[PDB]
Parts: structure tokens; sequence; C-alpha cells
């Protein structure tokens, strides 16, 4: 469809698609967020964005009467809720009515580098704001398009933070995104898109911790989040897992970087990370594999790379980093995600991720 190439971004500060808002039409640039489920954008003005949203200049806007505000894993917002009509150049040329928060304070959620100036929410309603009545922007284009219930990304960004994109598909599949078959995990509670993860193996190494701290208190997948974290104590036996192939210290905890001259590549001394999530038959899982070229994030004749896992306090987040690997479908009409090789997902031509299955399993391992 015209959708391909609708995005555009790196994992560093994320992955965005052009909006037009209003009437008339104001040009702005949306985050794609799985993480979080409300549409927002910057009413006032701000350093790091360079264009904002200007409600006096929309005669289709209405304001709703309230303000909300949002807060993050990173940052914070509020702003009017009103509701105005959205056109999405690729795609649809067709304008939708939809609910909108037009922020007029933010905390640490404009940060330096960002080249979008709004977010959007595609995670279930339960997640939105100021309860589950607010509609999201992606229920209202399935139930004003009657297209059905699925959205799918491919992020092509697995390079370094001009930056080339990616596609978000909205209203099903491109099956020219990806090559081979598709692995579907079940949706573990339709409010982020929580999954159900049963091991994760460190270089042919399963860690030694219990299936159940995995889904310690959910395991979503989160195209706002750049990073792939990790629950505290499992980051930590992941570390060490890492660490063992070659504690607490900078690399791994970020404020370091290291850097090769341009011909020595660093991968090769760490290993492939595989996740195995349960198939939509109970009997049965698969795992997907992010091998080292994704988590070694390198942000000239040298480079100079980031270790791309960070530690959470309570959920497990399949950030971006992890995302880029693969093409990701988002079937909320039969409840599952979907993940399958991404053609483009491919430094050099070669492969940077892996997808394999099936394979014989705990009972439950969500508590
Ligand atoms: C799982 C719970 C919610 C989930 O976290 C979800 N993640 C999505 C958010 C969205 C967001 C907001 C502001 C700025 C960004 C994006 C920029 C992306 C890049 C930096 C980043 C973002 C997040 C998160 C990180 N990382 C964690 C550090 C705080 S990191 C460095 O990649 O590991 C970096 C993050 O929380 N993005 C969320 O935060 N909240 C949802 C509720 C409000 C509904």
């Amino acid at each position: 469809l015209a959708m391909v190439d609708n995005l555009q971004g790196d994992s560093g500060r994320g992955y965005y698609l052009e909006m037009l808002i209003g009437t008339p039409p104001q040009k702005l640039q949306i985050l794609v967020d799985t993480g979080s489920s409300n549409f927002a954008v910057a009413g006032t003005p701000h350093s790091y964005i360079d264009t904002y949203f200007d409600t006096e200049r929309s005669s289709t806007y209405r304001s709703k009467g309230f303000d909300v505000t949002v807060k993050y894993t990173q940052g914070s917002w509020t702003g009017f809720v009103g509701e105005d009509l959205v056109t999405i150049p690729k795609g649809f040329n067709t304008s939708f009515l939809v609910n909108i928060a037009t922020i007029f304070e933010s905390e640490n959620f404009f940060l330096p580098g960002i080249k979008w100036n709004g977010i959007l929410g595609l995670a279930y309603a339960t997640l939105a704001k100021p309860s589950s009545s607010l509609e999201t922007f992606f229920d209202s284009l399935v139930t004003q398009a009657n297209i059905p219930n699925v959205f799918s990304m491919q992020m092509c960004g697995a390079g370094l933070p001009g930056t080339n994109g990616g596609s978000l598909v909205l209203g099903g599949i491109e099956p020219s995104l990806y090559k081979g078959d598709i692995w579907y995990t079940p949706i573990k509670e339709e409010w982020y898109y929580q999954i159900e993860i049963l091991k994760l193996e460190i270089g042919g190494q399963s860690l030694n911790l219990d299936c159940r701290e995995y889904n310690a208190d959910k395991a979503i997948v989160d195209s706002g989040t750049t990073l792939l974290r990790l629950p505290q104590k499992v980051f930590d036996a992941v570390v060490e897992a890492v660490a063992r192939a070659s504690f607490s210290d900078g690399f791994w905890t970020g404020s370091q970087l290291a850097c090769w001259t341009n011909s020595e590549t660093p991968w090769s001394y760490f290993p492939k990370i595989s996740i195995y999530l349960r198939d939509e038959n109970s009997s049965r899982s698969f795992r997907i594999t992010i091998l080292p070229q994704l988590y070694i994030q390198p942000m000239l004749n040298y480079e100079c790379y980031r270790f791309g896992i960070s530690p959470s306090t309570n959920a497990l987040v399949i950030g971006a980093t992890v995302m880029e690997g693969f093409y990701v479908i988002f079937d909320r009409a039969q409840k599952r995600v979907g993940f399958a090789a991404s053609p483009c997902a491919e430094i050099a031509g070669a492969a940077v991720s892996e997808i394999s299955g099936p394979f014989s399993t705990a009972s439950n391992c969500v508590p």
C-alpha cells in the first residue's frame, strides 16, 4: 500500500509518522508508540521541537473541556483534550475525527534530538487517559474506515543514530515487508501489548532464572521504548551471562561507550540472545533471536557503541531495538502479536536476527 516507508527515524530517539491535523492541516510528525494509547501533540512551543499545533488556526478543532496528564517511564505532560480531523497522507487520503490532547506543559518528554513533535498511542484502550472512554486513534480508524483491527510495523533503522526509516501499516500486513513464515504469540492482556515470555537463552545458554521472573509484572512490545529493558535481577543475570562470554560498572550501565576502529566489529565477541515465546497452542513455542548487532548500538573511520539493554524495575520491555530485527504484527482481532524476519533488517545484506520454531513446553508463567 502507500503506507510503506511512511515512517522515519532510528531506534535512538524513535520512529515517527507524518500526520496532517486540523482545518487547515498542520504538518506534524508523530512518534509511533505501542507502549501508550494516548494521541497527543505539542500545543505550545518548545526547543527541541521545531513545529507545534495551533488550535486557533484549526477551525475543525473542538475542545472537550478538560485537561489530562499522562506520565510515562520517560517524561510526562498535560494537555487540553480536544478533537480534530486528522489525515495521514500515506495510505488513506481521507479525514478522520479523533480525540487529541494538546500539550501545554511537558516535563522530560521532549528530549534533545527528537525529530517528532507529538506522540501517537497504539495500545489498548485500557491504558487511555483519563479513562477508557477516550477512543484511541487507531480504534477510531478501525471504526471509521471499516479496516480490520490490525496494524504492523517494520523498522529498518538498524544502523546508527540521514536516518532511513520504516513502515507503519494500518489495517493489516504488507507481505513485501517480511520473508518467511510468521509466528504468532498470544496477547496475554489487551492493555499494553503483553505477551508471554517462556525463556531467555543467552548464547545457547538458557538462563538459570525462573520462567516467572521474565513476566514478573508484564512483558510488553513497546515501540516507544528505545531499548530492551529487563527486570533488574533478570538484567543482572543477563549481564553476567554476556560478561561471562567475554559487574556493575559503566558500559553496562550506559555511562560509557566502547569504540572500535571501523574495521573491527565487536559483535562476534558477544552472544546471540533468544527470547522464547509461546506459540498460539500451549504445547508449542518459538524463539526470536536478536544478534549482537541489534543490542550493541553504534550511536568517520571509527565507531563508538553502547550496550543496548537497560534494567527495569517492574516490566520487561521489548523496545524498538528488539523490534528492528523483525516485522511486527499487532493483530488485535485475534489477540496476537506476530513476528517474522524483516528483509530490511540486514546490515551488509546479512541477517541480523533470526526466528525459529517450534519447541516443547512450565504450565503458565504470567502471575
Ligand atoms: C512499560 C510501561 C510503560 C511503557 O514504558 C511506555 N513506554 C513508552 C514511552 C513513550 C515515550 C515518551 C517520551 C519520550 C519517548 C517515549 C522517547 C523514546 C526514547 C527514549 C525512551 C523512552 C521510554 C523508555 C526508555 N527507556 C527506559 C528509560 C526510562 S530506555 C532508555 O529505552 O530503556 C527510553 C519510554 O518510556 N517511552 C510508557 O512509558 N508509558 C505508558 C503509559 C503512560 C501508558
